[PDB]
């Protein structure tokens, strides 16, 4: 389900990113040792363009996606293609396809999708001197159930998505890869989301396969919000830190600290922990209802949305849809 | 520097792999939003072709390569390619472009690259549902100084290529890809390549970035070899099963063992460790002379190739080369 275009920008060594231009979307070609296809030197992106009420679309924290990029193709020793030419290519898409960003003001949205790749042929495993810039856009939201339908989440216990040293931090395909195989293991077990557990100690709460978690300690004025902090090896996702600016401005205390699965399936056992959500551009909060570590299977709370969640969840989309006020100054007009 | 042909096939989960084909090399064409330029589902191999003095045309444990491909399919979530497809497709290519196979019997062969990659468009992070195999060939092996010059080793502190629990058992793009940035630090410093050591406690020796690593401890009938074990986090590499089995063939003792940076750096300032060496299919065995870990250089022995280093290396060649019995059966004809 993508639109009509797409936007290419190219990447050779002597004359950096250049002949950015918008095309029909449509079939790439690779030469057959393209560096991509053997030692996947690649990074990418997501973001969606939202539709007003008015008839602007509009991006939330593009700059912030704009910087990871660049903070992605640091690790994978990809040139950085700087923050004006991505905030630019989005502008340049959705000229010429703003009729496929879905209606103001509910779920649905236009995904935005930017991604490099090495094109350079040659099999000598080293950095690429060419690379691709492509930015391609998916409808997206329809369906969604208003975002709030909890979802079920199975503990990886024998695989590793990242570690330590390694490249957790970047959003490159190479993670995902690595996660594929227990995303199976997790529907065996009539599992919706995989939560992988840290490197070192195999204990410490990470991430899920495409979202950062949070909990909720505590209710009422006494509520606290814990993530995991930044490991070295979960991703820094923008809307995590957009919903610990958001929390301080409820009033929440907030806490990046570590947290492992034996304080989590404790203090959810014990009520102290009240809920647990996940985050992330895509479905922006979902609740988490019931965890399976190993044999045992364990309700947060009643299993249904939690109050925090919830609140949060009309804050964040509310500020997306032009509904609240933007205090932090997170949402730009593309068209 | 390919060669004229490519073996292709294709991957559809009614149909399995299908369309086996030997067509030009020549570009190829992917959906923008083809898994492999997202989520990097993509494994390969590493192999040669090599010409006899009789003009036969043969492979060394092609075998262990089909179903290494195999192996590292299966961590990766994509469908096996059988044996005998592996195989087959070896033999169709050196069929076609057997003139390409340079002459015997030197360091020159034709280094074959079987490769899969994930062909399914669509921006959901599940196993791709279609694949694409190719096989192409690259002539190699030229001014290689008789594969004998010593190289100089930087030990990775601040990187991590792979951790247990992850893909570093397998072939797979992303542990190339994590290891671009390293490598670039080791130029900086003057050195050749990258050993890369285990991610929980950052002290093992796990291997080289594209090679495995041999400690040899003593010298004369003494003499023994010891090599990182099989960590769950470096690859089996078939040239390492190779020199174990040669070692054995020779009377010397050897170990699959741990073995910790500490050890090495103490062993052979005191003198035990006599010789170093990587082994690979690319260049068989290169000695090691000297290693830079943090600010400190030690040197192994007095630099020089070592005995036992270059015993191994005249043995596996020979048999490799057709002028050494092959009492494991490990050469077959490919054409
Ligand atoms: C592994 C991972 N973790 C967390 C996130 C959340 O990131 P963000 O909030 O920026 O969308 C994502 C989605 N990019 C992800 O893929
Ligand atoms: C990371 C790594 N380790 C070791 C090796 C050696 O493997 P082999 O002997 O099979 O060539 C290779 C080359 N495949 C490699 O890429």
């Amino acid at each position: 389900y993508h639109t009509d275009h797409m936007v290419s920008i190219d990447y050779a060594e002597g004359r950096g990113w250049h002949n950015a231009r918008v095309i029909p979307y449509g079939p790439i070609e690779l030469d057959p040792s393209a560096i991509v296809l053997h030692y996947a030197q690649e990074v990418f992106e997501g973001l969606k363009a939202y539709r007003w009420a008015d008839g602007s679309i509009v991006s939330f924290r593009a700059d912030a996606n704009a910087a990871r990029l660049r903070s992605s193709a640091r690790r994978l020793a990809i040139p950085e293609l700087p923050d004006a030419v991505f905030i630019e290519s989005l502008r340049q898409l959705i000229a010429v396809d703003k009729a496929w960003v879905p209606g103001a003001g509910g779920e649905e949205a236009l995904y935005l999708r930017p991604f490099i790749f090495a094109t350079e042929p040659g099999l000598g495993v080293r950095p690429a001197t060419q690379y691709r810039y492509l930015l391609i856009a998916s409808p997206a939201g329809a369906y969604f159930k208003g975002g709030i339908a909890p979802v079920s989440v199975w503990v990886s216990t024998e695989y590793v998505r990242a570690c330590p040293g390694g490249t957790g931090a970047a959003k490159f395909g190479g993670n995902y890869a690595a996660s594929l195989l227990a995303q199976a293991e997790a529907a065996e077990n009539g599992c919706d989301q995989v939560v992988w557990l840290d490197a070192v100690e195999r204990r410490y709460i990470e991430e899920m396969g495409g979202m950062n978690i949070f909990f909720v300690l505590g209710s009422g004025g006494s509520a606290r919000l814990v993530t995991p902090e930044l490991s070295g090896s979960l991703l820094p996702g923008i809307t995590r830190d957009s919903l610990l600016q958001l929390a301080i401005d409820a009033g929440f205390a907030v806490e990046e600290r570590r947290i492992d699965i034996d304080e989590w399936q404790k203090k959810a056992a014990a009520g102290e922990i009240t809920e647990v959500f996940a985050c992330g551009t895509a479905a922006v909060i979902t609740p988490v209802a019931r965890v399976r570590h190993g044999a045992s299977e364990f309700r947060i709370a009643d299993g249904q949305p939690g109050e925090v969640t919830m609140a949060l969840r009309d804050t964040l989309t509310g500020i997306q849809r032009g509904t609240f006020a933007d205090t932090h100054g997170w949402m730009a007009r593309l068209g």
